[PDB]
C-alpha cells in the first residue's frame, strides 16, 4: 500500500517507519523561494546493525523537483566501507519554472519485508557560494576563503561562461587539512549520476581527488562545447583515491576549502620571451670569435651519411607520436584528471596547461642546431692536432634537440607514462662528452657508441619505472651503476696499460666519485628516482672532464685561457642547473591527491619556476660544455699526433 | 497535488495525463509469479511535436520495485537524435524477497506548467532467454537461434557461474542484419544506469556496438571476481557506433540474433603447438650439411659489438613495453571494447584471446636465433671468395627475433595503435637482404645501413597510419614510393657506372616492377593500407634477388642445386606467405561495429587460419631468402676477390 505524507518546508529532519511491503510518498511543495536553491535530500537507516546480514539494497529513496531527480539506494557500498547514509544534490529550479508551484516528491521504498525505520534529511546550501560565479565589470578574480565543507553539506557552484563573457577559466582550491575530498565538474545539461552510453569513451566529467590543492581549467573550446558548468565539491567517505593505507574510514571531519575563480583571456607571454631569448642568444657569442672566424678565414658524404645513426632518434619521436595521440584523443575533462602539473607555477597558451615548460625547452633545440650546423661548417690537418670530433659533435646536437622534443612532449600531459623521457637525452649528452674525450687522441670518436649508450640510458630509465613501487629500486640503480662505473674502470687500465700514474688515481678518483653518489642516494633519500640517474651521467661526466683537463696540466700542456673560462662556466651553470632539478620533487608512487598537492610559485617574472630554470642552465650547461671541449686541446693544434700524449 | 493509482498486472499500456504540477504515483502489486521476471517500463509523450522549444527534461518517469529502480528523464536526447519514448529494465525480483507482497511503483512529474500527455508500457521478456545459461550436466555448450530484437523489447540474460560450475565463458552474437545494436554486459550487483566515481578509471560494464557478430570473454580471473554477471542485447536508436553516416536515426527496425553461449575449460594446444614445431624445425635440415659441417671440420669484437647498433632493437621493444603497460591497467571489460581480434579463429589461453596468432610467431624467434647463432659461429679467407655478412646475417637474425617480439605483442590487444608493428619488422628483413646483396661483391655489408632503412620503415608506417582517414594517403606512398625507387635505381648506375649490359636492364625491370605495384595498389583498391608497404618490400626483395641470380649466370657463373633448391623455396614460402597475407581484411577507418563483423574460420585443426598461417610462412620465406643468399656464392669460394665480377 502506497502512503502519502504532506512535508512542510520547516521540517528539515523527517523520521519515519517504513512498514512491511509499504511505500511511502512525500511531497513537499515548491514557491519562487526555491529558485537557485542547491538541495541536498539524505536518508539514514535507523539501527544500522540490525540489517548486516541482509545483502543488496535495503533501503531505495528517489527524490525528484521535476526538473532533477536521483535515485539513493541504501546502503552505498564503497571498497572499504558500508554507508547506511548518503545523499545527493538537486539541480535548483529556475525562474522558467515559475498560480503554477512546483513539488519537491521524495520515494521511500524497501524489498525487505520486515519493518524499516529510516530518516530524511533536507538540507539547503544556496544563496552564496552557488550563484557566486558571477563577475562583475572589470572583475577577472573572484575569492572564497575558508569555504566548510562537511560530508553532509558540500560545496557547488554554477558556472554560465555566456552570462558572464568567459572565454577561459581557471579554478583552484587551497586547503590546508590533509582530508580527502572530490572535485566534480560537468555541464551544466548533464548530471552527476547519471551514466552515459560509453562511459569511459564518452566522459564530460571529471572527478579530481585532492586534499591540499586542485585547479581546474576550462580551455576555450571547452567553454564553447557547453558554455555552462557545475563544479562541485564532496568530502571522499573512502581515502582510496589520496592515501594507500586504510585509516578510519568512517569519520565526520570538517574541511576548510579556499577557491580563486580566475577570468583567463588569452595572452602571449612576449616579456619573458624575449628576455629567455637574450638570455640564451648572449652566450652564443663565445663561438663568434674562435669558432666562426675559423670559417671566415678559410673562404665521402654519403658514406658517412648512410651508415650514421639515425636510429637515436626513434626512441624520442615514437615517444612524441604516442604522447600526442593520447593527447588529441582525451576529452577536455579527462586531460586535468590525467596530467600533473605544478599549477601554482604553470602559464596556460590556448590548450597547453603550461607554455613556460614547453617554451623554455628552447635553448636545447637553439644550441642543438648550432652544434649541428657548426660541426658541419668547421671541418674544413690529418697530421697536426687531435683527431676531429665532426660527427659526434653532431650527434651531441642532435640529443640536444632531441632532449627540447622530448621535454616538451613530457610537459603536455606530465602522467605517470612507462618511458618518463624528460631527463634522459641528458644522460646521453653527458655519456657523448666523455665518449669523445675517451676518443679525441686515439682516434676520431664514432657515433656508433650511441646505440650501446642510448639502450643503456632507455632500459635503464624504464627499470626505475618498472621497479619504481618497489623498496629494492635504489639497490637496483646501485649494482647498475657499479657494473657500469666498474666496466669503465677496466676499460680504462686495458686501454693506458695499468700505469700509476695516470690510470691508478683515475681508478681512485671514479671509484670514491661514484661511490659518494651511491652512498647518497642509497643509504639516503637524497633524490628522487627521477633524478638519480641523471645526476650520476653528470657527475661523471664533469669529473671525467675534469680528469681530461688534469691530466691536461700533468702533460705541460697548457690549457688556453679561454677554455678555462667555458671550463668554469660548464661548472658553474651545472651546478645552476642541479640546484634548479633538485627540486622538482615529482614521485609517481604516491597518490594522485599528493601529486596534486604541490604546489611551488614562479621564480622569475610570474614565468620561470624551478623547473624552467632547470631547461635554461641545462642547456647553458649543455653549450658551456661543448664550447669547452671543442676548445681544449686548441693548443695542440700544431703538434704531430704522433707527438700528443694520450690519456 | 500527488495522485496515487492502483494498476492490475493485465494492463500493458497506461494513458493518462498530467495535469499542471500534478504527480502520478502508479502501484503494481508483485506477488510470486514476478521472480525473474525481468520487466520494461518504457514512458511515451503523446504528442512531441507540443513540446519543441521546451528545452530540458520535460517528463520524470521513476521505476522502482524495491531491488531495483532506475529514472526515466525525457526526452532523452541523443547526438543525432531527440526521443520522446524510453524505457529501461528493472532487474527482477528473486525468490529471496518472497503474506508478504512486492510492489512496482512508478512515479510520473513534469516541471512544466502545461498539462502533458503520457503513455506507459509495462513490457515483460522473461521466463525462457533470461535464465536461459543453466548448464545441465555434462554439457558446455547452449544456443539461441533467431531471438528477435526490437527497441520495444530488448534482449537479457543472467549468468550465476557460481550455481553453473563456469570457470571460463565466452558469448557470441551471430547477425545478418546490418542494424545496430550495443551488447552490454555488467556483474549481477552492477548497474547499467547507475554512474560510479571516477567512472572511466574504474569500469566493469563493457557495451560493444555491433552489426554482425560480437564476442564476449569471462576470463577466469573475472569470473571470480564477480561471480555472476548481467547480460543485454538493445538496439542502438542512433548508429554513430557502428556507422558513419547518417542514415534514417529514427526507425522501428526488428533484429534476429542467434548466441552461443561456451563453457570453457582452461586447455593446452599440444597437437596444434607440437604439429606447427614438427614443421617448422624440419626446414632447419638445410642447414645442417653445408653450414655446420663446416664448423665441425675447423675444428676485435669488442670493436664490432660496442660499434654494432643496438638502438634498432629499442623501436620494438619501447613499442612492446607500452602495450604491455596498456594491457596490464585495462581492465577485464575493457580489454573486449579495445581489442580487435578475429573471434572465428581465435584460441584462448588464459587472458589471451588469440593464443594461436601468439605462439604461431616462434618461427620467426627459432629461425632467428639460429641466424645469429650460426652467423657467429661459421665466421671461422681475405683474398678468396665474397666478403663475408656476419654481422648483417646477426642484424637479420635480430630483426627476425623483433619480428615475433613486435607481433605477439600486437596480437594481445590488436586495437588501432600510432604504430601499428605487426609487418614492419619483415621490411627491414627484406631491405636487410637487398643490403646484403648490393655490397657482398664490394665490401663486407656494414649492419650501419639498418638505420636509415629502420626509420624509413617505422617514419613510413606512422604516416599511413596518421593519413589513413584521409583519401590521398594511397598517393603519399606512391610518392614515396617511386622517389625511394627512383634513388635505388640512381644509386645502381653512379656505382656501376651506367653500363647497358647491367645497369640499363636493372633500372627498367625495378621502374618496370614497381610501377606495376604501383598501379595496382593506386589506381585500384587492390590491398589494404596494413599490406600496401609490405607487399612493396617484398617483391623488390625478390626482384633484386632474382636479378642477383640472373647476373650470376650472365656472368657464366654456376649456381648451386643446393641455392636453385633454396632459390624456389623462397619464391614459393614467399607467394604462400603472401596469399595468406592477402586475407587479413582489417582497417581502422571503418566502425568498430564493423571491425567486429569480420569473422573467417580456422582452416587447419581448429587452431590455423589465414593469419597464423602469414606467421608460419613469413618465417619460412625469411628462413629459406637467408639460405639462399648465404648458399648461391658457394662457387666463388675458391675466386679470388680481384677475378670476382661485381654486379
Ligand atoms: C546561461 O546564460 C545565457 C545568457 O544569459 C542563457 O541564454 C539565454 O537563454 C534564454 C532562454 O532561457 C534565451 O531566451 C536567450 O536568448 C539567451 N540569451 C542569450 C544572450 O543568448 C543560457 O540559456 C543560460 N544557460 C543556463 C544553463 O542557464
Ligand atoms: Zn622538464
Ligand atoms: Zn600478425
Amino acid at each position: 500500500s502506497v502512503l502519502v505524507f504532506e512535508i512542510s518546508s520547516k521540517m528539515k529532519m523527517i523520521e519515519k517507519k517504513l512498514e512491511a511491503n509499504t511505500v511511502h510518498v512525500l511531497r513537499l511543495e515548491l514557491d519562487q523561494s526555491f529558485i537557485l536553491d542547491l538541495t541536498k535530500v539524505a536518508a539514514e537507516i535507523v539501527d544500522s546493525s540490525k540489517y548486516s546480514k541482509e545483502d543488496g539494497v535495503i533501503l531505495e529513496v528517489t527524490v525528484s523537483n521535476g526538473r532533477d531527480s536521483f535515485l539513493l539506494k541504501l546502503p552505498t557500498v564503497y571498497p572499504n566501507l558500508k554507508l547506511y547514509t548518503d545523499g545527493k544534490l538537486l539541480n535548483p529550479l529556475v525562474e522558467q519554472d515559475f498560480h503554477f508551484h512546483q513539488n519537491l516528491i521524495v520515494t521511500v521504498q524497501s524489498r525487505l519485508n520486515a519493518d524499516i525505520d529510516y530518516r530524511l534529511h533536507v538540507t539547503h546550501l544556496d544563496r552564496a557560494q552557488y550563484d557566486f560565479l558571477k563577475f562583475k565589470t572589470g572583475q577577472t578574480t573572484k575569492t572564497l576563503s575558508n569555504q566548510k565543507l562537511t560530508f553532509v553539506k558540500p560545496i557547488g557552484f554554477f558556472l554560465n561562461c555566456s552570462e558572464q563573457n568567459i572565454s577561459q577559466f581557471h579554478v583552484t582550491l587551497y586547503s590546508e587539512d590533509d582530508i580527502c575530498a572530490n572535485l566534480i565538474t560537468v555541464p551544466a545539461n548533464e548530471s552527476i549520476y547519471d551514466r552515459s552510453v560509453i562511459s569511459d569513451k564518452t566522459h564530460n566529467r571529471r572527478v579530481l581527488s585532492f586534499t591540499k590543492r586542485a585547479d581546474i581549467f576550462f580551455t576555450e573550446t571547452e567553454i564553447s562545447m557547453f558554455k555552462s558548468f557545475r563544479i562541485f565539491v564532496f568530502i571522499a567517505p573512502d581515502d582510496s583515491g589520496c592515501s594507500t593505507n586504510t585509516s578510519r574510514k568512517s569519520f565526520n571531519e570538517k574541511k576548510k576549502i579556499s577557491f580563486e575563480f580566475k577570468k583567463l583571456e588569452n595572452q602571449s607571454y612576449a616579456v619573458p620571451t624575449a628576455l629567455m631569448m637574450i638570455f640564451l642568444t648572449t652566450p652564443c657569442l663565445l663561438f663568434l670569435p674562435i669558432v666562426i672566424n675559423i670559417i671566415k678565414n678559410s673562404r665521402s658524404l654519403h658514406g658517412q651519411m648512410l651508415q650514421y645513426p639515425v636510429a637515436i632518434i626513434l626512441p624520442v619521436l615514437m615517444h612524441t607520436a604516442i604522447e600526442f595521440h593520447k593527447w588529441t584523443t582525451s576529452t577536455m575533462a579527462n586531460r586535468d584528471e590525467m596530467c600533473f602539473h605544478n599549477h601554482a607555477c604553470a602559464r596556460p597558451l590556448g590548450e597547453l596547461r603550461a607554455w613556460n615548460n614547453i617554451i623554455t625547452n628552447i635553448g636545447y633545440t637553439l644550441y642543438g642546431a648550432i652544434f649541428i650546423v657548426l660541426s658541419i661548417c668547421r671541418r674544413g690537418s690529418h697530421v697536426f692536432g687531435t683527431y676531429e670530433c665532426t660527427l659526434l659533435d653532431v650527434t651531441i646536437g642532435v640529443f640536444m634537440v632531441l632532449q627540447s622534443i622530448a621535454s616538451a612532449t613530457y610537459h603536455i600531459c606530465p602522467s605517470d607514462v612507462a618511458f618518463q623521457f624528460d631527463t634522459p637525452c641528458i644522460q646521453v649528452i653527458c655519456g657523448l662528452l666523455m665518449v669523445r674525450q675517451w676518443f679525441v687522441r686515439h682516434e676520431s670518436p664514432s657515433p656508433a657508441y650511441t646505440n650501446i649508450l642510448l639502450v643503456g640510458v632507455v632500459s635503464l630509465n624504464f627499470l626505475i619505472s618498472a621497479f619504481s613501487k618497489t623498496s629494492y629500486v635504489r639497490f637496483i640503480i646501485a649494482v647498475i651503476h657499479v657494473i657500469v662505473v666498474g666496466s669503465i674502470c677496466l676499460a680504462k687500465e686495458r686501454s693506458l696499460g695499468s700505469e700509476k700514474l695516470k690510470t691508478r688515481f683515475f681508478i681512485m678518483a671514479f671509484s670514491m666519485g661514484n661511490f659518494a653518489a651511491i652512498v647518497m642516494y642509497l643509504t639516503l633519500s637524497a633524490f628522487h628516482l627521477n633524478q638519480i640517474a641523471t645526476y650520476c651521467f653528470i657527475i661523471n661526466c664533469i669529473m671525467y672532464l675534469m680528469y681530461y683537463g688534469c691530466m691536461k696540466v700533468l702533460h705541460s700542456e697548457r690549457i688556453t685561457s679561454k677554455a678555462k673560462l667555458c671550463g668554469a662556466l660548464s661548472l658553474l651553470a651545472w651546478a645552476v642547473a642541479g640546484f634548479f632539478f633538485f627540486q622538482d620533487d615529482t614521485d609517481w608512487t604516491r597518490s594522485a591527491a599528493a601529486s596534486r598537492a604541490l604546489n611551488k610559485p614562479c621564480l622569475l617574472l610570474g614565468f620561470f619556476g624551478s623547473h624552467d630554470l632547470w631547461h635554461i642552465f641545462g642547456a647553458l650547461a649543455g653549450l658551456f660544455t661543448f664550447i669547452f671541449v671543442s676548445f681544449v686541446d686548441d693548443d695542440l693544434i700544431n703538434t704531430r699526433k704522433t707527438s700528443i700524449n694520450i690519456f
